Order: C-alpha cells, then sequence, then structure tokens
C-alpha cells in the first residue's frame, strides 16, 4: 500500500493573470482550466493547480519553508537562464527562483542518484541508505 | 525547451527523527540519506529532501500557501485513514493532513481528467481549455 505518485501541487497566488502569465508563458505549461479564483495548469508532466488569495499580505515574508525542482537538460541551462533574466524573473547545476508571488522554485540538471553519487565524495560523513 | 519532469521536492523541519518517522513509516517512504541537518527519501517515485531548521518558530502559523497531493488508489482509501488516525496525525475522494510540523498534505484517488470532466458537469461556468 504504499503512495503511487505525485497527484498535484497547489499554490495560493495573488494575481492569477500574473500567474498565468509565469506558468504557462515563462515556463511553457498548458493552460487546463481557468475559473475567476483558480487555474489549473499542466506542467512538465505535473497537475498544478492555482487559487487566487488576493489579500496575501506583499509585506510580509512567506513561501520560506518549501521548494519546487524541476528538471531541465544540461545543455538548456544557458537557454533558461537567459530566458528567466530576459522576462525579468527574480533569480537567486541549478538556477533558484521564485514566482511572481514568491513560491520558490528551482531547475536542475541532475538525478536523486547523481546526487547521491556527489555527496558520498563531498560529504562523506553523511550516513548512506541501501 | 520544456521543463521535463519534477525533480524534487524540498520541505524545512523542526526536527529530524520526528520527520524521517513520518515519512518513512507511516507514509512508507524510502529513507536515502542523512546528515545532522538533512535527509533524502524517495516516496511515490519523488526525491524529497528535509532541511532540519530547529528554529522555525511554533508558536506562528506558517506553511499555508502551499499542498502537496500523492496518489492512491480507491479501493485504499479507507486503510489510509485508519494508518494516519492509528498515527494520531493531524487530519483535515480525498484525505487532507499535515506533517509533524505543519507542512499540507494530501492523499487523492482520481487523476487530473477527472477532475477536469468532474468541473464540467459541477462548475459549467469555469472555462476548459483544448
Amino acid at each position: 500500500h504504499h503512495l503511487k505518485s505525485i497527484n498535484h501541487i497547489c499554490f495560493s497566488v495573488r494575481n492569477l493573470n500574473d500567474s498565468i502569465h509565469f506558468y504557462r508563458d515563462i515556463l511553457l505549461g498548458k493552460l487546463l482550466l481557468t475559473g475567476k479564483k483558480t487555474a489549473y495548469f499542466e506542467l512538465a508532466g505535473l497537475w498544478i493547480a492555482l487559487n487566487e488569495e488576493k489579500d496575501i499580505p506583499r509585506n510580509e515574508i512567506h513561501f520560506s519553508y518549501t521548494h519546487i525542482a524541476f528538471t531541465i537538460d544540461d545543455s538548456e541551462f544557458k537557454y533558461w537562464h537567459q530566458r528567466l533574466k530576459d522576462n525579468n524573473v527574480n533569480i537567486l547545476q541549478s538556477i533558484y527562483f521564485t514566482d511572481p508571488d514568491g513560491h520558490k522554485l528551482e531547475l536542475h540538471t541532475g538525478t536523486l542518484e547523481n546526487r547521491l553519487n556527489y555527496y558520498k565524495e563531498a560529504k562523506p560523513h553523511m550516513t548512506f541508505y541501501k
């Protein structure tokens, strides 16, 4: 009875139209549905749901404790960096950035296996499980 | 140049040992690595990274604006509800719950296609995109 797969991700956003431009044009996702306060995309094979909450305060820090990373090919790194820079995205083997509200996102060019093998060399006092 | 897939998710957590018990025993994920302040799992085919931040305030609301849903078979609904209840998990076609810190999670038994077809009947004033 294991969990089978990731099903979807949902984010609260302040302005649906700004978020549709981000997810669908900048990140090249597919818009599937809208309501007055909702939008669904398919991005990288993943269902993403957006819920508009116009009152999330803009003068406070939110979204600090989660990040979501998507896979790109290594060869596409400069393409994506330039695309995000040319669209004035907030940019902080990985590109770290935020959506228009501040949800933390990452583009990464490696696998979990790559990362484990990297840490076995770089951080050998970690404990690795079979 | 589309994004290829979801790569991983990272969460900040206050107590690594409490979170390892949650992700690995209660949710049946696989522990792959630990450090003093890090743990990696594979859960539902997804790399999840945990970063321990012992100072996230316990007396404030956090994690409000994101949720992550995992797929289960319809027939496993009562199994999972009972498993989470019997492990004193905070429970709020879906089961809504939190991890020990408050990260919002969901078990869902349907697909995006199912949901679109549901809304075409239940919420017919939404706009549906081909």
